[PDB]
DNA sequence: ATTTTGACGCT
């Protein structure tokens, strides 16, 4: 009752840039504009495989994942975009900086957690609270919110999308309380303002166009996000959760995409997010641990505590390449050879982080997949990183990983290597 | 033979 908290305390947006690596040479190449198309890399094993998909690529079912050969079968006008390729590897430097981009875009807004290289957490409830008080208790107009979508309406006693959206639009704002400046409804509903605003900056300053979801927390933001796609959000208050829970597999939930929602729904013997409900938390705590548990028995309800944290840059940069099938390593030679491929596309992008973000990474973490194991890396052994110089980050990543050589004969490597991966880590400011 | 990433939890 009047003590059970409802996690209603904060605004927060996830916001998602739309086929991020397809807008991006879309924008640099116009004929690609508004056509069904892809981003592939590589071009020689059946077509190359595809990482982003433009929406009208997938209306043919095109898909991620997919070898741009079969897509070409789904889709046969299908255009395709390369990444760039560098020291023979895929090279993702010009997604990274478009990335920045819409980032610092964002940053001008609120405090963002880079979530991944297309999207980010916002935290609104300072900029809701100030765009509040500069309303005067002025009422909310749908104007305001022309790509909005109200997850759960229009309800109750039109055959178009744009006339449902607006009709549900309607019925949410004509029932908002807009002189009570704690109700999370209306902060939700700012927020929302707010996030319309942001996206348009956005699309006027990159040209790229992004969804976004608006609720009380980064799961519940998350979800919302991919309700409406592409360029549109929606908002999802804490009175929608019932509902759209209750229809809601396990499996969309973040975090719960994998193993442990699995096992949730295995063990509990239900399919749906709102099912969770009838469980103690002990219950749950009992099954999947109380970490875990208590997330659970919250999360179900709506509720989440997870911080957007104040983290516009990642944490780590990395390079990695996989060596499938025949093309595995076998001699010592092609090892030391990719190493320093690796090795020295790391440097550049070390040398450009230091320069731009004031900082340097102090760990070197090498990481190999010999062949035959099922695990996506096989061994991971760390070393210092104290200069930015390929030769010698190769040279060590060499040394931590060379007694792997099961090979009596000094020329040959085996167990052939599948995968290298250098990882650069533990930064500390410069 | 998806590939190339990135963050975080467990022990
Ligand atoms: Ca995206
Ligand atoms: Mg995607
Ligand atoms: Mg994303």
């Amino acid at each position: 009752g009047p003590h059970m908290a409802t996690g209603q305390d904060r605004v927060v947006a996830l916001v998602d840039m739309d086929c991020f690596f397809v807008q991006v040479e879309q924008r640099q190449n116009p004929h690609l504009r508004n056509k069904p198309c892809a981003v592939v890399q590589y071009k020689s094993w059946k077509g190359g495989g595809i990482i982003a998909v433009s929406y009208e690529a997938r209306a043919f079912g095109v898909t991620r994942s997919m070898w741009a050969d079969d897509a070409k079968k789904l889709c046969p006008d299908l255009l395709l975009a390369q990444v760039r390729e560098s020291r023979g590897k895929a090279n993702l430097t010009k997604y990274r900086e478009a990335s920045v981009e819409v980032m610092e875009i964002m940053s001008r807004f609120a405090v963002i957690e880079r979530a991944a290289i297309d999207e980010a957490y916002v935290d609104l409830t300072s900029a809701v609270q100030e765009r509040l008080q500069k309303l005067q208790g002025q009422p909310i107009s749908a104007d305001l919110l022309p790509s909005t979508y109200i997850e759960g309406l229009p309800q109750g006693p039109t055959v178009q999308k744009e006339g449902m959206r607006k009709q549900g639009l309607f019925q949410w704002l004509d029932s908002l309380q807009i002189d009570n400046l704690t109700s999370p409804d209306l902060q939700l509903t700012v927020g929302a303002v707010i996030v319309e605003e942001m996206r348009a900056a956005i699309e006027r300053e990159t040209g790229f166009q992004c969804s976004a979801g608006i609720s009380h927390n980064k799961v519940l933001a998350k979800l919302a996000c991919g309700l409406n796609k592409p360029n549109r959000q929606t908002l999802v208050s804490h009175g929608s959760v019932p509902q759209l829970f209750s229809q809601m597999p396990i499996r969309k939930i973040r975090s719960l995409g994998g193993k442990l929602g699995a096992s949730v729904i295995e063990i509990l013997g239900i399919e749906y997010m709102g099912e969770l409900t009838q469980f103690t938390e002990s219950q749950l705590q009992s099954h999947f641990g109380e970490k875990n548990g208590s997330w659970l028995y919250a999360m179900c309800r709506g509720i989440e505590h997870d911080p957007v944290k104040p983290r516009q840059l990642p944490k780590t940069i990395g390079c990695s390449k996989n060596f499938p099938g025949k093309t595995a390593l076998a001699t010592r030679e092609q090892v030391q050879w990719w190493l320093l491929q690796l090795a020295q596309e790391l440097e550049e992008r070390l040398t450009k982080d230091r320069n731009d973000n004031d900082r340097v990474a102090t760990q070197l973490v090498v990481s190999i997949r010999v062949q035959g194991d099922k695990r996506l890396s096989s061994l991971r052994r760390c070393c210092a990183l104290t200069r930015y110089d390929a030769h010698k980050m190769s040279h060590d990543a060499f040394t931590v990983i060379k007694n792997c050589n099961t090979s009596g004969i000094q020329t040959e490597w085996s167990p052939p290597l599948t995968m290298l991966f250098l990882c650069a880590t533990k930064f500390s400011a410069s």
